[PDB]
């Protein structure tokens, strides 16, 4: 099993009230669903990603990332978000991320294609 | 099939000489391998991601993203990169991305955990 | 005077314990000093920047940005940080920022030149 | 004088056809004007920033950054952009940047406040 397979797997919530449901595989896989509390989104979207299944044992966090394309059976926002961050284990476990949201654009609007932000996920709230 | 399933699937190269080998699934999946020409990396790493399988038909690009965790059988850089971008089809097809590279860090060094950059992928070179 | 000239001018502290001392000019100027609690830094560094001196009156925040080059009489970290964000007025005034830290690099290391992060500044702590 | 004071001072153009007119001071200051070819912008806007006036002599680039608040006598886009990057001297001098564009937003829309992109400036075109 991955060192933090058990720590990462489950339900996480961010500061916006979004819900991230993830399974961490022994081999580094992340699979699950994302539900955004904000933006052009409804219900759950597929996510996939990767994590470091053998992190440093010096108290460093565990690097990971995942992607959501904002298409499901309900809506298509012609966009994708990637979260890049680290899992920090312990009593108040956190996933601390920064994210990039890219929209499909014309060449003329491509300079404005991409938003950047930061989300912090906890196991409560 | 996804609108750009055929356009995205295959081998791509970026401005650094890295190699991205991807299969686009009918359902929005991206699966493949990444080989970085730079950094703490050797040989291929697993990637997974997502793309908009039903993009706008107004000449906008196709949003997509993917993740590599920099662990394979050879090396572990305790880091993950996410690329967020859009596929632009036609004679000189491109994937234009921005990326976030997060390292596992101590809490003291977490302010310096994440690099940001931009890669442009083409089908030649 | 700028709408938030009085609100912005003064001493701010971020989540790292850094100190930002700024004067907002009637014309949109930001001038002052920055002292980082972390990284290759000691004592104060010059900053300059700009803010929107006539923001929207719909309860939107006030856009602003500034730069520090990490050279002073004590040290030179061959780097510069830019903070981009908005001032949100009221009882618990905040400046919410994202930042880019670029180091001078060789062409070979330029892919790793730039860090991205987020700082939140308050008038206390 | 700054090592690259003479190299930086003058007129630069980016890949969008924007015009950046900058004076580099002996002490690290950047002052000038910016004219964007794209977005909610017309004519020139004030910029200020900083650069490393004593860079490494190992062939590394020169770190620098600057800010534009998108208010002038013609328009107010209630936003500010910061460019963070490095100057690379020689026959085909370049300023390679990444940028953050923050808009004033309501708290509800603050997750979508900030765009990220990359501009490359040359002395011709």
């Amino acid at each position: 099993m991955g060192r933090d397979e058990a720590g990462i797997t489950g339900t996480w919530y961010n500061q916006l009230g979004s819900t991230f449901i993830v399974t961490a595989g022994a081999d580094g896989a992340l699979t699950g669903t994302y539900e955004s509390a904000v933006g052009n989104a409804e219900s759950r979207y597929v996510l996939t990603g990767r994590y470091d299944s053998a992190p440093a044992t010096d108290g460093s966090g565990t690097a990971l990332g995942w992607t959501v394309a904002w298409k499901n059976n309900y809506r298509n926002a012609h966009s994708a978000t990637t979260w890049s961050g680290q899992y920090v284990g312990g009593a108040e476990a956190r996933i601390n991320t920064q994210w990039l949201l890219t929209s499909g654009t014309t060449e003329a609007n491509a300079w404005a294609s991409t938003y950047v932000g930061h989300d912090t996920f906890t196991k409560v709230k």
